[PDB]
């Protein structure tokens, strides 16, 4: 039961030196990119947001951009995607073009990756939709660099009922977090940006307990992070197996992370994450995730009425597929976690 799950966690640790040198190799490139971008007029004020690492060999950095005051107009009744208006060059009328601002980004990075031949890097474009300009360092370490407009404005109205952390983290912490900037990434679904809160996701994962002193001492070790690790790992391991038909590629660790936050709201006390109960805690996350699949419904933690599992994004076939795989997995004490 747990023993099997502790074994997986111990295994996972064995590659703790592998990801640290691979990410140090990401760092050197990102530092290099920040310099060359602060030499351009458009991007002069860029910085790094802080918040990295998704799957093994897959990294994510965010390049924040301080911008004057933003006014948003919600695109359609899609609660996450917006237009932007008061960098002049990128105007299409009064609207700041995501597509245009994402092209001058991708441009600068392509030119300035050929030189510094020191490291062997290739610029890539991965997928449509995506706001990430995706590099591949020495054909093994791929990094997602995502540009991010910063708005020190009050969050948009579609986030009014999101971040329901009051019963787990304090109502006062939700106020602290919603006084913080939010971010727009040029993901279009069109010249449209969509909301991001990856910096808030980093804080509620690292400052995750009802007790302010969760995980700071031997009396208060919860298994929240471990559970999210096992969930992330369950998805990767399954995405490997069923790559004989590449039928699970729409699912990602964000889904696992999103669903885990939802479980943390349902189970707000550290006592529900006692590390002795790792097995039952892990069950909790897997049963909720299933429910999300089978009900075709998984709310963005910050944008409730944005359904990461609607038909728009993932079709019914792929979700029924993963429901069957995860259901079999749970019913049999997870043979994917064997040997
Ligand atoms: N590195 C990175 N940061 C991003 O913000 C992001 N947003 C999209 N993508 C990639 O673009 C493509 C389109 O996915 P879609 O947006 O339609 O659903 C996405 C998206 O709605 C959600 N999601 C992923 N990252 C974030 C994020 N930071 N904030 C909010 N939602 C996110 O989870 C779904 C699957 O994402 P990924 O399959 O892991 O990579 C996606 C995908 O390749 C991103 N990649
Ligand atoms: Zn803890």
């Amino acid at each position: 039961g747990a023993s099997k799950l502790r074994a997986v966690l111990e295994k996972l640790k064995l590659s703790r030196d592998d990801i640290s040198t691979a990410a140090g190799m990401v760092k050197g490139v990102v530092d290099h990119l920040l310099l060359r971008l602060k030499c351009d007029s458009a991007f002069r004020g860029v910085g790094l947001l802080n918040v990295k690492i998704s799957a093994p060999n897959e990294f994510d950095v965010m390049f924040k951009l301080e911008v004057p005051r933003i006014q948003l107009e919600e695109y359609s009744n899609t609660r996450a995607y917006y237009f932007v208006k008061f960098l002049s060059q990128f105007l299409e009328g009064e609207i700041l073009s995501a597509s245009k601002m994402l092209s001058k980004f991708r441009k600068i990075i392509k030119e300035e990756i050929n030189d510094i031949k020191d490291t062997d890097v290739i610029m890539k474009r991965k997928r449509g939709g995506s706001p990430a300009v995706t590099l591949l360092i020495s054909e093994k370490i791929s990094v997602d660099i995502t540009l991010a407009l910063e708005s020190k404005s009050s969050w948009p109205a579609s986030t009014q009922e999101g971040l329901r952390i009051q019963n787990w983290l304090s109502a006062k912490v939700r106020k602290q977090l919603r006084l913080k900037p939010f971010y727009l990434v040029p993901k279009h679904a069109e010249e449209t940006w969509r909301l991001s809160f990856s910096h808030i996701e980093k804080e509620i994962l690292n400052n995750h307990g009802k007790s302010k002193t969760c995980c700071e001492n031997k009396e208060e070790k919860c298994c929240r992070k471990d559970c999210l690790k096992l969930m992330k790992y369950l998805l990767e391991q399954l995405k490997e197996r069923f790559k004989d038909k590449k039928h699970l590629d729409k699912f990602s660790s964000y889904h696992v992370k999103t669903a885990f936050f939802h479980v943390c709201t349902q189970n707000p006390q550290d006592s529900q994450w006692d590390r002795k109960d790792l097995g039952l805690c892990f069950d909790n996350c897997v049963t909720y995730f299933l429910q999300c699949l089978r009900t075709e419904k998984l709310e963005n933690y910050f944008i409730p009425e944005f359904n990461l599992f609607s038909s728009n994004l993932i079709d019914k076939r792929s979700k029924e597929f993963l429901t069957k795989q995860i259901e079999y997995e749970r019913n049999n004490e997870f043979p994917v976690f064997d040997e």
